[PDB]
């Protein structure tokens, strides 16, 4: 396992627990894999307040704390902010909320979800009379103000954004009194879609990328077009896997660590989970980085096209 130093003097491990399941599935469930994940070695768990969620995974991590299996130390626990909560005056009180549910003292990182404000009120998704989702006006800088103050009263360690453009990113970057940085960005990041361009951006400021739906997405037929193509199925990917005797995933998520992304994996089969670990046992060839690098085609499970008319949709410009 290793970690990577943020640019404010904390660490995050570099390979991280995806909690997202859609909402069939039973609740219990996050309480099962979030110990499965523990128990097979993932100290970095990955949660939202949209995920619906948090009470369970930080049960779970109670739960192996009062095992001795780890230390509150040991876990590193982000939340998200969601896009109904973007006015300064609700940042603080969302991530009490967080923090109330999975019954934590503190999160290790608390990120801007999407920059997409939505309107504020309890529903996640509010629509008005002909069924639209009702956006917000929000001026981002406000919102990042807030956070700060959430790091100085401790209640996050760190703090990031998730779904910035470069320009979203600058805007943050470029605020006058600025106090901490982002210490990463959380985009949808694999081989289909590999981001280069945002990850020299971010390297060159100290930002981590963290790369969700690096194994491809869940392909929820709601939001992922079900004709795009399946990425553990690329025949790139399998021929490494087989030239490796590793399997698809672990060709994606090795990928990742040797480009200096930090990966998130969900799983919740108990065999994948324990398998998703072994990306440090080996290492790909500098050819055999080249040929992933070969495979991008700007491919976006999570378009949200229904949102591209958002003045804060990320995809408007060319990264
Ligand atoms: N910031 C954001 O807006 C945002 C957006 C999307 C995701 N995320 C975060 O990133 C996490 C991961 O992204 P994701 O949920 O889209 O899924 P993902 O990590 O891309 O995984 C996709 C699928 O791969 C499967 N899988 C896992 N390990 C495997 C293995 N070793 N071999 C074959 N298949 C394997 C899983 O199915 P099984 O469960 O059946 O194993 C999972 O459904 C999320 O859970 C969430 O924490 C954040
Ligand atoms: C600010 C943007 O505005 C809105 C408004 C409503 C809305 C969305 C965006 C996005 C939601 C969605 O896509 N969900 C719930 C599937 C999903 C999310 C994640 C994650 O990790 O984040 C994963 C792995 O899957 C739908 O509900």
């Amino acid at each position: 396992h290793q970690c990577v130093k943020l640019n404010d003097g904390h660490f995050m491990p570099v390979l991280g627990f995806g909690t997202y399941a859609p909402p069939e599935v039973p609740r219990s469930k996050a309480l099962e894999v979030t110990k499965l994940a523990i128990e097979a070695g993932f100290r970095h768990i990955d949660s939202a307040h949209l995920y619906n969620n948090e009470e369970q995974v930080g049960l779970a991590i109670r739960s192996k704390i009062a095992d001795g299996s780890v230390k509150r130390e040991d876990i590193f626990y982000t939340s998200k902010l969601w896009s109904t909560f973007h006015r300064p005056e609700l940042v603080r009180p969302a991530l009490e909320n967080s923090l109330k549910k999975a019954q934590l003292d503190y999160v290790d990182l608390y990120l801007i979800h999407s920059p997409m404000s939505l309107k504020p009120g309890e529903e996640l998704s509010p629509t008005d009379e002909n069924g639209k989702v009702i956006f917000d006006i929000v001026d981002l800088c406000t919102t990042w103000e807030a956070m700060e103050k959430c790091k100085d009263a401790g209640l996050a360690k760190s703090i990031g954004v998730s779904n910035f453009n470069r320009r979203q990113l600058e805007m943050i970057l470029n605020k006058p009194g600025l106090k901490y940085k982002p210490v990463c960005n959380q985009v949808e990041c694999h081989p289909y879609f590999n981001r280069s361009k945002l990850l020299d951006f971010c390297k060159s400021k100290d930002i981590v990328l963290v790369a969700y739906s690096a194994l491809g997405s869940q392909r929820d037929k709601r939001w992922v077009d079900p004709n795009s193509p399946v990425l553990l199925e690329d025949p790139v990917l399998c021929a490494l896997a087989k030239k490796h005797k590793r399997t698809p995933a672990l060709i994606a998520l090795r990928y990742q660590l040797q480009r200096g992304v930090v990966v998130l994996a969900k799983s919740y089969n108990e065999q994948r989970i324990r398998q998703n670990v072994q990306v440090f046992e080996f290492q790909l060839t500098a050819e055999d980085m080249k040929a992933i690098d070969g495979l991008d085609r700007n491919l976006h499970y999570f378009n949200s096209d229904s949102f591209a008319s958002h003045p804060n949709y990320p995809y408007s410009d060319e990264y």
